[PDB]
C-alpha cells in the first residue's frame, strides 16, 4: 500500500509519495523507457490502497485500478463509497469487505460526470497540497455534491501527478498555496489514452506518431507532438495505458 500524511508535508515528501504511488505499480515492459501498465490483472492483486491522513491525522483509504490508475472507491471510517460504473461495483468484490455499509455514489468516476456534480469544471477549483487535505475531510462526511469536487482534487493530485511529471511539479509549487490547474494541466489530462497509445504504435513506426497529438502549451495554446523525441515523451509521461484497455 503507499501513504502520504499532510501534517508536515512539504514538495519533497509529496514527491516521494508519487514516486511510491508510481512504483508500487506492476508493469512487465517498457515502451521508449517508460513503464507499460499490464492489459489485465486478476482478483484482489487489480487494485492498490492508498492511505491519506489530513493535517489533523484522520485518514481515507482510496483503492485504485493498477491496469489504469482509476480511482474506484474509497473507505471512511465504516463506509465505503463507490462509483456508479461496473468496474467500480466489480471491485467492491475485492477491497473495503470488512465496511459496515457500503454507498454507492451518484455518478461514476469520469470528469465529466464528476463537474456536472460538482457544479464547476476543474478549471474553476484549487488543487494543491492544502486543497488535498480539505478533499480528505470532505470524503470523511458524506455529502455528495461536496464529494465530486473533493475527488476532482483527490484525482488530480494523485492519480494525475503520477502519470505526468509536469502536474507532480504543479502540485509541489503548490504545496502552501492552492491554484487552479494550468491549461497544459487540463491538456495532459485529457490526452493520456491517446498520448499512451500513439507512443505504443510509434514501435515499428521509428518512432513517429501514426496520429498528432495536439496539445495546449503552459504558456500560450495549440502544439503538435508528432514523434517519441518530443519532450512529453522523453521528460514528462511517467505510465503508459495498455492500448488493450483504450
Amino acid at each position: 500500500d503507499v501513504s502520504f500524511r499532510l501534517s508536515g508535508a512539504d514538495p519533497r515528501s509529496y514527491g516521494m509519495f508519487i514516486k511510491d504511488l508510481r512504483n508500487a505499480l506492476p508493469f512487465r515492459e517498457k515502451v521508449y523507457n517508460i513503464p507499460l501498465l499490464l492489459p489485465s490483472v486478476s482478483g484482489a492483486g487489480r487494485y492498490l490502497l492508498m492511505h491519506l491522513f489530513n493535517y489533523d491525522g484522520k485518514t481515507i483509504t482510496v483503492a485504485v485500478d493498477v491496469t489504469n490508475v482509476y480511482i474506484m472507491g474509497y473507505l471512511a471510517d465504516t463506509t465505503s463509497y463507490f462509483f456508479n460504473e461496473p468496474a467500480a461495483e466489480l471491485a467492491s468484490q475485492y477491497v473495503f469487505r470488512d465496511a459496515r455499509r457500503k454507498i454507492t455514489l451518484p455518478y461514476s468516476g469520469n470528469y465529466e460526470r464528476l463537474q456536472i456534480a460538482a457544479g464547476k469544471p476543474r478549471e474553476k477549483i484549487p488543487i494543491g497540497l492544502p486543497a488535498l487535505d480539505s478533499a480528505i475531510s470532505t470524503l470523511l462526511h458524506y455529502d455528495s455534491t461536496a464529494a465530486a469536487g473533493a475527488l476532482l482534487v483527490l484525482i488530480q493530485t494523485t492519480a494525475e501527478a503520477a502519470r505526468f511529471k509536469y502536474i507532480e511539479q504543479q502540485i509541489q509549487e503548490r504545496a502552501y498555496r492552492d491554484e487552479v490547474p494550468s491549461l497544459a494541466t487540463i491538456s495532459l489530462e485529457n490526452s493520456w489514452s491517446g498520448l499512451s497509445k500513439q507512443i505504443q504504435l510509434a514501435q515499428g513506426n521509428n518512432g513517429i506518431f501514426r496520429t498528432p497529438i495536439v496539445l495546449v502549451d503552459n504558456k500560450g495554446n495549440r502544439v503538435q507532438i508528432t514523434n517519441v523525441t518530443s519532450k512529453v515523451v522523453t521528460s514528462n509521461i511517467q505510465l503508459l495505458l495498455n492500448t488493450r484497455n483504450i
